[PDB]
């Protein structure tokens, strides 16, 4: 029930200074960190960066490994010039859960590691003076809270997690920590959605505020230029002859919005970035903006060698920087809510965003059948609210994603996936499509679901998971062979391919190739291409990784996931180059 | 006038302006007369701090060299109408011009030392600002770090260094917003004494006015132990907890403006560790005891920022020194982020400060009319790292060339006034030195009289004697390890590079050079050297991690001389310094 989670902004009347630095870090085995004082605060640990997973910083894989209660520190400076404002500390992600204190005193939980949320400590601090916070974070994985997974104990003692998911389980303070001080009467939320005649345009918003004052809302173009303006909650900004947001083609108007009348000073102010397009499904038709579009992409993870999951700017700008170069134009952010900063790179570079909310591992290989579903069920509707509170407004998000293989052939799965559907189809202004990932166990013959998606996104593996090697001429044909019963069935709704590939080891070369060679890979990748491109309703290719990210030691795992297109590093495998041919060749509009 | 680190109280305030500027190269220097001083948004998205090479897929723009521009909006408070309003740019590599609302405020040399512009009149306090940066990567004989710019033949600018290391550009280190008094504390100093478990901070404060002074040192707890009054003055610590190397402990110093009677004037604090540091004929001693050097090697380089410095990558690689027995590393070739610093005083690892004095030598370098020039830069430069860094208690020698070519007897004109002109800026007169290239030995060097200690670098087994040879290689080193214990050497000698390039993977029975194994057998060599002279008091390997590098046909994708990948896992000659330096004792040879 987070009452709101706008972006910071610093103008005239909200500030947003960042924590972000080193922290004291503690472990905490026994449990007995509040027993022993630690929430007061304390310098007798070892330092951790902030924002960073703190998984690799340690040498020892005990450290690596840990699972339990986790402890950061810090010490920070309240102005005086801020006493009587609404002051908070605004966790961007703690993974996975997270006890604040200030100065001793417990102010909230929060249930989740990848949205944000933040601590009403007006009351907890001495204004003009140091003040301390201490954040206890938890670790462990149940079925019962996002993602699914278990917790064991090793026979010597030590907790350690088994999830139901890939990716490694990097915790701690993955994003950025905010200081805010905010006007008590103040902008929570807003909402826009858009529709087009002609060469014009209209903006339909609202706005949510803790009070009663006026509120003035302005629109302005991208040299400042005034276009439109409103008065209200309510309201309608006409923008003739508008600049449309474009795939691959951004153009962005900035939004304005301001509380009181014009006896006062503005009671506050908030200032948002917008682009003008609409998103609508027709028949087997994806339309941007009223004409037909073709999604080419990945795959991704927030990963990188040194933050682990947390956000680095510079790790995100040069998978812009490659995804531009090869081609693509959208990806899904599997699997999870990224840091607020990559949709708004997605604004301003015209790509096309699938959100996803954290549900992996809705699958043991029973789920639907047990009893963990009712408190599951509570985090996971939740964290969709959140969500899709979060991102609405970006014009790059095209879909929401409530759902990743989870297991659709147990018909106790329709019940919950009726729910979901049902709790959702409004929280978004917008509404744009809701979704999710079909497994590959999970086809038009064994999937009980298939009637609630507005369209589908299909994870097939064959050549890697099955029919691999010299096999791959049978998996070829068993794909086909599926597809061939989506097209006699007569697939009304778009399909979307959103996992496919291959284990490459960079430098790995054979002739003939074999599985894990770079030129596996790309035959891989030629005869998916060679599928698609024979069904008409397939309307989307987006592979499976973008690059190699970390995942949890295991045989099959070489150090990580090695399907990527580029390397950790983010240089570029042989399949790379094809992609970079292949999808540079085929037009926004392609199959019309 | 002030390099003071920025800080958050009641009279100041400090807010970064990271993120994403928008960025254009100038290949033709016409962003002026276009008129782009006053911003622009059409061009490239660029993170901040970060160097913007690594971030183009084409190579003329990763190698790009001439003028390119940084633009941001940014929000300047109604509050701080009054106060004396910065931008402080933390290093812009090589060279820049502020713009600020389009005005031209400032100029600065130098791409690895902060500067700050007065930006008190050119903002509308209460509304967004602009602030643009005019930077450019040339290199020139005239200032540091030394190379050439060539025209090749299709009008192309390319940059030739006289040193390793990559062109690393752009905004390299975080931009802050201050909000300082009006009358604020611009430097302080101090020095340490030790008397029994008794101790004497002695310190002195630089103002830009004649309001009250007081100073006040607590311990880790936060309990006062000393109070002063006065721009000098001698704090008395009574069973002081000393700064010990990897055994660090910080005391709190604060620094206070304004009389008993009026609201406060100004707040500084710092974090300062008691110890001291005397080179006693051939030892090198902290705290009046014996010490051995043991580390690297470093570069300020990651796959993604760059040159930019990056808190993650630098506390990795400050857990991995930990973890293989280091305690010291040279800030090669340049001055780092004033963050690593303070870890390292936090950790307690010994630091040399080099100023970008690299490239002073050609493949004769003293014999031009570059000098003149160059000089006012590199003592300019000297100047700025001293006043920065005086106060960190980990610094314990500063570095004032790198490998310079010392053969000529004209470059005993330049380091005399070089010397001479340093003499008297570090406070705690710590040892100035520099580093000797495999050329500039006992036998040839003429700058041997400078140097408070020795510091030697020496490649028998890679640039000479490689392969079967390294034998004669190893003999080699020892003949000129006799001549200098023959020649009576009186002051310390310290190893700061040798190693051997190691391609992760690379595997032979027996070793060929390129190997994991070669590696060990090189490092095991020189360490059967060092093991067996008294003056040799430190071996810092070369390199931590495999840093980027000009391309060349020697130069497989960046140097690889690293004990740990550019990624930062271990090659098998981590290991052995794993074992090897977590055994020598901190007074090894005493
Ligand atoms: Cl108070």
């Amino acid at each position: 029930m987070e009452t709101s989670l706008l972006y910071p902004v610093t103008n005239d009347q909200r500030t947003d200074q960042k924590l972000d630095g080193l922290w004291q870090f503690k472990f905490d085995e026994a449990g007995e960190g509040e027993k022993s004082g630690w929430e007061t605060g304390f310098h007798d640990g070892v330092s951790m960066p902030v924002p960073a997973s703190f998984n690799d910083f340690f040498t020892d894989k005990a450290s690596r490994e840990y699972t339990g209660d986790f402890w950061y520190s810090r010490n920070f400076f309240v102005p005086s010039a801020a006493k009587g404002k609404a002051l908070f500390l605004r966790f961007d992600a703690v993974t996975h859960r997270a006890t604040i204190f200030v100065n001793g005193k417990e102010i909230r939980t929060h249930e989740g590691g990848f949205l944000p949320f933040a601590a009403d400590i007006s009351e907890a601090v001495k204004y003009g003076a140091e003040n301390t916070v201490v954040v206890k974070g938890n670790n462990e994985l149940s079925r019962e809270a996002l993602p699914a997974g278990d917790t064991i104990t090793l026979r010597n003692g030590k907790k350690m997690v088994r999830p139901f998911f890939d990716f490694y389980n990097y915790s701690g303070l993955n994003r950025s920590v905010h200081l805010l001080s905010l006007p008590q009467e103040r902008v929570l939320d807003y909402t826009t959605t858009f529709a087009l005649a002609g060469n014009d345009a209209t903006v339909n918003y609202t706005v949510e505020t803790n009070g009663d004052a006026p509120v003035t809302v302005s629109l302005a173009d991208a040299d400042g230029q005034v276009v439109a303006t409103a008065q209200g909650k309510q309201g309608a900004l006409q923008v003739q002859n508008a600049h449309l947001w474009q795939v691959r083609n951004a153009y962005l108007y900035t939004l304005t919005i301001q509380l009181g009348d014009d006896t006062q000073t503005p009671l506050d102010t908030y200032t948002d970035r917008i682009g003008i397009r609409t998103i609508k499904i027709s028949g087997t038709d994806i339309l941007v903006n009223d004409k037909p579009i073709y999604l080419k992409g990945f795959g991704r993870h927030e990963d990188s060698p040194f933050a682990g999951r947390a956000f680095d700017l510079n790790v995100e700008k040069k998978d812009f920087a490659l995804m531009k170069w090869i081609g693509a134009n959208s990806f899904r952010t599997s699997h999870y809510p990224y840091d607020e900063q990559v949709y708004k790179i997605a604004d301003e570079e015209g790509f096309l965003l699938t959100d996803e909310v954290p549900a992996v591992g809705f699958k043991m290989a029973s789920f639907f059948k047990g009893p963990w579903l009712k408190k599951l069920h509570e985090r996971h509707i939740d964290q969709i609210r959140d969500l899709i509170k979060r991102d609405k407004n970006h014009p790059s998000v095209l879909a929401w994603s409530l759902f990743n293989e989870p297991d659709t052939i147990d018909e106790n799965a329709v019940p919950y996936f009726k729910q979901i559907f049902d709790e959702s189809k409004d929280l978004d202004p917008q509404g744009r499509p809701r979704t999710f990932t079909l497994s590959e166990d999970d086809t038009i013959e064994t999937s009980k679901v298939l009637d609630f998606p507005d369209f589908y996104m299909l994870n097939r593996y064959p050549g890697w998971y099955h029919f691999g090697g010299y096999q791959i001429s049978d998996g070829e044909a068993g794909l086909r062979d599926e597809m061939d019963k989506w097209q006699k069935a007569g697939v009304k709704k778009p399909v979307v391919f959103t996992e496919f590939g291959a284990d490459t080891e960079a430098g790995l070369h054979k002739l003939p190739s074999v599985m894990w060679t770079e030129e596996y890979q790309v035959e891989v990748l030629k005869m998916f291409s060679r599928v698609f491109d024979d069904y008409d309703f397939i309307k989307g290719e987006q592979v499976w990784n973008l690059a190699d990210f970390q995942t949890v030691e295991g045989n099959m795992r070489v150090n990580g996931n090695k399907k990527g297109i580029f390397t950790r590093d983010r240089q570029p495998k042989a399949a790379a180059f094809f992609y970079h041919d292949r999808w540079n060749k085929l037009p926004l509009d392609y199959k019309a």
